[PDB]
């Protein structure tokens, strides 16, 4: 453990995504409701989050009836530091499949 | 490690209370929303954690 110094030599499970987060950032999707009401001056909330796996991106698109992010950022092509048709079709389509 | 077989040997980080939990009770309370737009006819929800 003395030598254990960099980021990626570690599971960072008490550092990241921890029960109560998404809650802080429905709490700011409601603070920008009160600035959204009138018409034609509807406020944008997009989130961030990068180095993550497609299931928890998908999970700041909220549920059906608690409203958070109006999307999460897609970064997914930005990544590709070689491009090819089977690359690009994985990156598509793990989108369209796992947004709700 | 062979010897560890009690509960409470463990501190339970990744089998209690993880992340989406709280909305699957959300959903619940959703399905039991459809029931209680009638009035003096709500109907309750309670969780028990101990």
């Amino acid at each position: 453990p003395d030598t254990v110094t960099q980021y990626s030599e570690l599971y960072h499970d008490f550092t990241t995504t921890q029960v109560g987060m998404h809650d802080i950032v429905r709490s700011f999707r409601q603070t920008m409701d009160q600035y959204s009401t009138e018409p034609g001056r509807y406020r944008f909330m997009g989130t961030e989050a990068y180095a993550e796996s497609i299931d928890r991106t998908v999970m700041y698109y909220g549920l059906p009836f608690i409203q958070e992010a109006d999307f999460p950022f897609n970064n997914y092509l930005s990544m590709l530091d070689t491009v090819s048709g089977n690359s690009v079709y994985e990156v598509i389509t793990s989108w369209m499949e796992n947004m709700p």
